[PDB]
C-alpha cells in the first residue's frame, strides 16, 4: 500500500461509515482508516518530493496524519460506546482534516 | 459575550475578510473570529437548553466549534504568510461548518 | 488569571483527580483544567516575553495547550463512560505534556 | 517487525543517543526509535494475550506507545535545533515510559 492506496482506503471507509447501520460496521471501518493513516504518515507526497526531508512542509505533512489519527481514535471510542450516530458525525468531521492537508499538499 | 453576540462577530469578520485588501486586515479578523468561536463553544444554545450537558447534542455542538477553530487556524497561517487571496478562500470555505451547525441547532 | 495561577490550577486539579471518589468529581476537575489551559494559552511566558507574538516559539507555545486540551477531552470522555479508574490514569499521563512544554519554555 | 525486535531497536538506539557527542547523530537515532515504537504499537503482548483490544489493559497498553512516540517527537525537535544536551536529557527521560509499561504489562 502506497500513499495513493492509503487514500483510497480512507475515502472508501468514510463512505462505508456514513452508510453504516451498526456500531461494528463503523468500528471496523474506522480501524481500517487508522491503519491507512498510520501507513500514509511516513510517505513523501508528490508535491513535496523535491523539498528537503527535513523541511517545515514535510514536518507539517507528517503532523497532518497525527491529527487525523487522533480524531479517528476519538471516533473509535464513540463507536466502542455503541454511539453509532455520534461516531458517524465524528467521522464526517474528519473531512476538514482531509481537506486541510489536500489544500496544502495535494 | 453570549452566543448570539459571538455569532454576529463571526459573521461581521467574515464580511471583513471578504472585502479585505491586505494580510493584516485578514489576520486581525481571523484573530477576532477565533476568540468568538472559543467563547461560543462554552454556550448552551436555546434549542438545547433542556438537554443534558454530556448529551449527544451538546457534545456535537461543542465539537462543531473545534472544527471551526481548526479551520480558522489554517486560514490564519495563510494570512501570517501574507497569502491574502488564499486566506480569503479558506475563510470562504468556513461557511460549510457554519451551515452544518445551523442546520441542526439554530 | 495569570500564567502562574493557571499552572497552579492545573497542578491542583491533577491532585483532585487522583483523589476522586466518582465520575462527577473527575469531570469537574477536568473541566477546570481545560479552562486553565485555554487561559494560559493566551499568555506570554517569561522565557519568551521579548519574542515576537507570531514567532515560531510563541506559535509552538500556544499549540502545547491545544495538545493538553485534546488530552483533557479524551479523559473527560472516559469519565463520561463511568470509567473513573481509566480517566484517572489518563489524567496522570497528562504529565508528559506538562513536562514537554516545560523543557522548552519554563 | 515483531514486539521483541522493535524493543531491541528501541534499546539499541537509546544507547546510541547516550554515547553520541552531537545533536545530528541523536536526531538520526530518535528517528529510528519513532519508527520502531510505531511498528510495535500494533502488537498484543504475551501478558495480555487473553484480552480483547478494547479492554482497559489493552487500551492502556496502546496509549503507552502514544506517550512514548510523543516524547520521542519532542526529543527529536530538540535534536533538530542542535540541542545535544537537551535532546539527550529528553531521551533518558523516555525510560520512565519504558519502565511504567514494563511494570504493568511485561
Ligand atoms: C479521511 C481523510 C482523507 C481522505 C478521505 C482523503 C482522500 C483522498 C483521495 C480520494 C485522494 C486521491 C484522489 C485525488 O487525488 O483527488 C487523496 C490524495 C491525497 N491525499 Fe488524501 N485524504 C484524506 C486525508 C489526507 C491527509 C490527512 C493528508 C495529509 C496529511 C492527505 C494527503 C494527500 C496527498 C498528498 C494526496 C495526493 C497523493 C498522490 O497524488 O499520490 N490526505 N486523498
Ligand atoms: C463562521 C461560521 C458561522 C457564522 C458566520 C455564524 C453566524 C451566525 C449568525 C449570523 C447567527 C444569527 C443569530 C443571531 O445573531 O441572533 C447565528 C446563530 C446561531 N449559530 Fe452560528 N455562525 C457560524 C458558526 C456556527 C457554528 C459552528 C455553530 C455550532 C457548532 C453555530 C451555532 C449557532 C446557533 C445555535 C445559533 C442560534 C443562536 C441563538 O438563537 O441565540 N454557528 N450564527
Ligand atoms: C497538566 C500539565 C501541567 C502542569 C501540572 C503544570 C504545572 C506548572 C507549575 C506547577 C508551574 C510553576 C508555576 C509557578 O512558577 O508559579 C508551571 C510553570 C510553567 N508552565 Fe506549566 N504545567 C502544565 C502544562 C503546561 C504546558 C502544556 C505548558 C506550555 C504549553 C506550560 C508552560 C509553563 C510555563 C511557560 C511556566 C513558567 C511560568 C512562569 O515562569 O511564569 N505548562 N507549570
Ligand atoms: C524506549 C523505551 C523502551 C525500551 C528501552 C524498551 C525495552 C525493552 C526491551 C529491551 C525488551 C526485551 C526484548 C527482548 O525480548 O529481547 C522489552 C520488552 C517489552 N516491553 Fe519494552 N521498551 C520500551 C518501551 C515500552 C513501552 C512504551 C511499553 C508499553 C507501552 C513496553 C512494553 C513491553 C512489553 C510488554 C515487553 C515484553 C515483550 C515480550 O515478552 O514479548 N515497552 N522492552
Ligand atoms: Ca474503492
Ligand atoms: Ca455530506
Ligand atoms: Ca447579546
Ligand atoms: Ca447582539
Ligand atoms: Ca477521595
Ligand atoms: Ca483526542
Ligand atoms: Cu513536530
Ligand atoms: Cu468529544
Ligand atoms: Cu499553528
Ligand atoms: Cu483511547
Amino acid at each position: 500500500a502506497d500513499l495513493e492506496d492509503n487514500m483510497e482506503t480512507l475515502n472508501d471507509n468514510l463512505k462505508v461509515i456514513e452508510k453504516a447501520d451498526n456500531a461494528a460496521q463503523v468500528k471496523d471501518a474506522l480501524t481500517k482508516m487508522r491503519a491507512a493513516a498510520l501507513d500514509a504518515q511516513k510517505a513523501t507526497p508528490p508535491k513535496l518530493e523535491d523539498k528537503s526531508p527535513d523541511s517545515p512542509e514535510m514536518h507539517d505533512f507528517r503532523h497532518g496524519f497525527d491529527i487525523l489519527v487522533g480524531q479517528i481514535h476519538d471516533a473509535l471510542h464513540l463507536a466502542n460506546e455503541g454511539k453509532v450516530k455520534e461516531a458517524q458525525a465524528a467521522a464526517e468531521q474528519l473531512k476538514t482534516t482531509c481537506n486541510a492537508c489536500h489544500q496544502k499538499y495535494r
